[PDB]
């Protein structure tokens, strides 16, 4: 199979005799097709820095074993050449503790799997907008990836009405170094969404929240480059393009 390098991918398996499926000795966790009865589905991410060239998993059954082979792909995303290294910027210890602080909240977070659908159907945009920063622009130094936009921009004036792209429960509701003021949802499955640079955060950590309900109000907040919302997908344990996902998620978990 191929797939482009910071997306995500639902693989379909046989439910029946099934035991588990692996990536080396990393287990991947499944779910229930919701239509058809006799499969399951898997998510499987590709990270957008230093993809392998290949990855072989395996999906391991009471009679046999049944191998899938996935081959990374570059794409077609921007990249803009830099000019000064990456070096190892300076922070004060004062950041540099926070973030290492936010950090491990929220790889917890992150690794904290729910085996349940907590989503209703299927993503809707969290604001009816536009996209004015691209998911997976990246800045190249001598053909190697420095960095890369985590998320997708959309236009939003300070103040613009933020809602919920998925029913889910939240896992983060306050002000981080690099994101600002942050909502983060759990949807079950691995899948978390990420709202940042709010003005306003309009709900709590723990708290359900329905698809289309009201999360915060856009602004600038922990964002150099003026007002707007940053949109993010982490599923399969990996930040990935976003629309990509909805549009593969919601082909399946329409109605
Ligand atoms: N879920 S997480 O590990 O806490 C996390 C992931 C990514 C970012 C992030 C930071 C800076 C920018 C720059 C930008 O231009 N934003 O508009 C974009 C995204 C922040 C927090
Ligand atoms: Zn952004």
């Amino acid at each position: 199979m191929e797939l482009i390098k910071g997306q995500a991918l639902f693989l379909e398996l046989d439910k029946k005799d099934f035991l588990s499926l692996k990536n080396n000795d990393k287990n991947i966790p499944t779910f229930a097709h919701p239509k058809n009865q006799e499969k399951i589905l898997a998510i499987f991410s590709l990270p957008y820095k230093n993809p392998p060239q290949n990855t072989k998993l395996i999906a391991f059954y009471k009679d046999k074993k049944e191998e899938i082979f996935i081959k990374t792909l570059e794409g077609n995303y921007k990249s803009e050449k830099l000019q000064v290294e990456n070096k190892k910027i300076f922070p004060p210890k004062t950041i540099q503790e926070r973030i290492a602080k936010e950090l491990k909240e929220a790889n917890a977070i992150y690794s904290s799997y729910t085996p349940k659908a907590l989503f209703n159907g299927a993503f809707n945009i969290p604001l009816n907008s536009f996209i004015t920063s691209d998911f997976g622009k990246a800045r190249t130094f001598n053909e190697k990836v420095a960095s890369y936009h985590s998320g997708t921009d959309f236009r939003a004036a300070t103040g613009t009405p933020i809602y919920a792209a998925n029913s889910g429960v939240v896992k983060i509701a306050k002000d981080r170094y690099f994101a600002g003021n942050s909502v983060v949802i759990d949807h079950g499955f691995g899948i978390y969404s990420q709202y940042y640079h709010l003005s306003k955060i309009d709900v709590k950590v723990g708290q359900k929240i329905k698809k289309g309900e009201l999360i915060g109000l856009s602004g600038a907040s922990g964002r150099v480059s003026g007002p707007a919302l940053h949109f993010g997908i982490l599923a399969g344990g990996k930040q990935v393009d976003p629309l990509d996902f909805v549009s593969k998620f919601n082909a399946i978990f329409q109605l």
